[PDB]
């Protein structure tokens, strides 16, 4: 179950990373003066096809590698994660072809994607029935995350081009993915051996504390991120 | 009360298909170069006259059928219906004078349809009192699907002339119809022997599951409209 | 106590009818060619600090009757009241300030509506400790009318210039009056004797029916007015 | 435990106060007709680096000061603070670096401020565990403040250039810092010998209008401060 977090939280994090990367360098190019260096459109038409190749792939991925199998219900919480990888499948889908017909609005994929978040926000609300007090909180977490997560996005269909929104979504993915290896490390550790009891308000109080730093880490990381594009983007010219 | 579960259902799918068509017609207008097929206003004013019409009509069979009859309390659950029926009656009658009388803004009967759906959600949220733990989920995400709808509606009346948003909000009115129709075939079978517990985990898991894909369903739905439409539009050009 | 909440009702249904007439007529001057009936601005400049002055001494004359007297705690729920009054006083006065210094901005009053409202629902969501359910619920509406009411206010003046808004605000205003008149009736009868028993989920369900009519009514009375002074304008004219 | 509850409230205080000047002068300089008394913006460019060097200073003192000290847990509940004197400083770095490289935009200092209140809340929300219903109450009000000038600082970011949101989010810090002070004089009374018991519906209801209380002092202390502003301005003038 630990590598069934973990894939997750490797995939969100690259996905944060290729989006702040692609926003910075789309503000680049718009500060830049003609074509020399980013100024082709080509270019990010070719990007925007991988990408929407990749998460379609990452998402036919994930569902073929959570159903162990190629009138009653048996291992029925493995169907939420199938019905999460299916809505990002859709979202990839939706993108490739609001790119691939020019009729479709852009902002189009952005509202699906503000969608599947909503969706996996409320997967996650019902997914955890028993268990203790720790993985309930952790969760909980978990659902605040992706439910601000959305809510950015809806906020970034409705205002066009906010590159502060594109920065803030990119973090919030990236905090995700973060959390994500977290959730995975404190319930099965990789040590084989039980470490953090599951009943503890110390713990909590401590988990509070892990989640700030790890939003201030992923805006720190969004920070280096920018000035190393910017400095690459310098040397270039 | 499976019939009365049912019909809503299908007056909610009527609805949401008509809007979608007319939203998707609109557009491919506004894309159309001249009055060839399309262009003429004369035709869309007598399609929103006879939607209110038709609206003011099924709210009127509606009330009719939810009441039986023709210092004390009998039968109190039906006036919530008729209540119900009423606001939409009225929504109906205020789109027909809208339209009737050029001084009245036009986003006006917007408006009306956003505050209808908040009051059928105010009326869902104390509908049910005792019943068991399953009836009362059902009812919540009957609840809060209505709540998103009334919200997308409002956010449609602030912002003039978005395309997606009327396609959401038509997705979400569908949602609702399939909704209701999975109310009827839980509560009541068809089949005159209860088939589902009205106390198990397992149950509120797999209805989690259903409604997501019942969304996906809705959403499939309006793309393929949406493609049928395009695809009559080309062969009558 | 029936007259204590009665009095407040009044108040509210007169300043939701000002309110409307106002913005009705507003728009009617709008739509007018010339300055023939309503054009002139002094009038309305006039009607402004008339305006202001009498919601000043309105909330003096509330502060001064809740106040039966003109290191310990007593009657303590009657500064709730104070409290509240001397934050509509406080509109009041900011509405005066504003319209006598051009330098301020005109929509400053508006805000500081909404803050009154907000802190009204505050004091309501803390005013009742004990009591029963059936006086609790209707507390609890009376909190959700002045805090959407609140939200209307708020965006009204984040939107400048929204007819359909102002018609929604005043609405909700007779909305809260006539709300506050059905609050006194039922908790203190005029007839002498009890009427309704204080645990009655009958009675809560007779309850949000009544609500949704006094919404409907409202909504109704609006459009008379609006009807009625559309008639005397063409009369005048 | 008194000094430590005091000390942000002065900082509060100062800044609020700080912000509220710097608003109101430029609003005077935008209204005024050259660059008589303020029209130089080198005082401006200066204003905002001291305000950025204060704002760290301030902060780096408040974690030394909070830290005590120069696979287990000790003195959890300090983390906190230094998490948010953490986010403090990152905020005033943010701003510094705003003004000092012009390519980044100016607005993203205002969104980072958000940020930090809002992460602030969210401890404040867990930070208190077991103690008393008047302490749980009181930091509920606090976090309910907080979380009320995060969303007014997001809105402010929002829309750019709005004087009354500024005004309304200066005040908000005020009442914050009035609210600190409250806490101090209530939980840890100078006097020594304690004097609110904490089991007390009064002493809550007490609590309620001293909060309201405290808004409409800061709302008059925001008056009087544009007052003697523009006293100031034409005596100059
Ligand atoms: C159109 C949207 C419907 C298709 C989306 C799939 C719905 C989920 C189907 C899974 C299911 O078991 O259905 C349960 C229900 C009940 O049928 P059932 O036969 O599957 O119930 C099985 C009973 N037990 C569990 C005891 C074996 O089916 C539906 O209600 C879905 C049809 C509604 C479509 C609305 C009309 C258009
Ligand atoms: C599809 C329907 C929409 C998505 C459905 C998911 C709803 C997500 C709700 C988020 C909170 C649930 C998680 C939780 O309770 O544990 C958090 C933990 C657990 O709390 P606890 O006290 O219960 O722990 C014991 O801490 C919190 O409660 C954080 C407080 C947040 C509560 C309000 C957050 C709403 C969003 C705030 C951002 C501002 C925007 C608001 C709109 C404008
Ligand atoms: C104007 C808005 C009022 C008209 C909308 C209908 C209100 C609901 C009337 C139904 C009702 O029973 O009223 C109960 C109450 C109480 O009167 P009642 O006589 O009907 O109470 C009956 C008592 N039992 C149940 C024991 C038989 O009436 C009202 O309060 C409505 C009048 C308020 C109007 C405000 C003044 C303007
Ligand atoms: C008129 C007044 C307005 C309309 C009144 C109806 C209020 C509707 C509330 C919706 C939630 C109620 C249904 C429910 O609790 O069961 C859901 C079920 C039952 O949960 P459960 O945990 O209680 O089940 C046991 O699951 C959820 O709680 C879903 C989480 C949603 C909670 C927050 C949703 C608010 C809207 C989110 C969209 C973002 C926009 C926010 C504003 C910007
Ligand atoms: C500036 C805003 C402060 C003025 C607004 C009035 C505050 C409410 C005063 C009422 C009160 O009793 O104060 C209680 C407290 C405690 O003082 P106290 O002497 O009144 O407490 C009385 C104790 N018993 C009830 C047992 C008799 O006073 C304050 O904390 C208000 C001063 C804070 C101002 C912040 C510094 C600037
Ligand atoms: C200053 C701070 C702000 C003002 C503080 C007052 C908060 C007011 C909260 C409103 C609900 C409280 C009243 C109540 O619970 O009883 C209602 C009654 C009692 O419910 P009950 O189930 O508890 O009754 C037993 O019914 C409801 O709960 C109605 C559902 C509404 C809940 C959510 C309403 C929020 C606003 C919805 C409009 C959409 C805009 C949202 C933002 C965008
Ligand atoms: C990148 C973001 C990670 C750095 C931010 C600091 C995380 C908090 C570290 C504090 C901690 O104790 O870690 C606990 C956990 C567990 O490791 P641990 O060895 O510290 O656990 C200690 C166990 N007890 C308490 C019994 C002594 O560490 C992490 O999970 C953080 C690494 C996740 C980074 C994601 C991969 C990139
Ligand atoms: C990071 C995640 C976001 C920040 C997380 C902190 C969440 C803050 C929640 C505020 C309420 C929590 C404090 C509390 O419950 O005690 C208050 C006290 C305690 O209440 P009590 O009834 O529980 O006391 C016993 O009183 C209230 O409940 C006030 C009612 C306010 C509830 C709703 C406020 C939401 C904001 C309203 C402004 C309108 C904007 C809404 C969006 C548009």
């Amino acid at each position: 179950n630990f590598r069934g977090h973990a894939l997750p939280g490797t995939f969100f994090f690259i996905i944060g990373l290729w989006w702040c990367t692609k926003s910075i360098l789309k503000y680049i190019c718009k500060k830049q003066k003609r074509t020399c260096y980013l100024g082709s459109k080509t270019l990010f038409y070719r990007l925007e096809i991988l990408e929407g190749i990749t998460i379609v792939g990452m998402a036919l991925t994930g569902m073929a590698g959570e159903q162990f199998i190629p009138g009653h219900w048996n291992q029925l919480l493995g169907w939420h994660h199938f019905t999460m990888y299916f809505f990002f499948g859709l979202l990839g889908v939706a993108d490739i072809l609001c790119f691939t017909i020019s009729s479709l609005p852009v902002s189009l994929t952005k509202l699906m994607l503000s969608n599947a978040l909503f969706v996996e926000a409320f997967i996650f609300y019902n997914h955890t029935h028993g268990r203790e007090m720790l993985d309930i909180f952790v969760h909980q977490l978990l659902v605040l995350v992706v439910f601000l997560t959305g809510l950015v996005a809806f906020l970034e269909f409705l205002v066009r081009n906010n590159v502060l929104l594109e920065l803030l979504r990119s973090s919030l993915i990236l905090l995700q993915g973060s959390w994500f290896f977290q959730i995975g490390f404190v319930l099965y550790p990789p040590s084989g051996g039980p470490a953090w009891d599951l009943m503890d308000h110390e713990n909590i109080l401590f988990l509070t504390i892990c989640f700030c730093w790890h939003y201030a880490v992923t805006i720190v990381i969004v920070g280096m991120n920018y000035a190393f594009i910017t400095w690459l983007v310098k040397s270039r010219l």
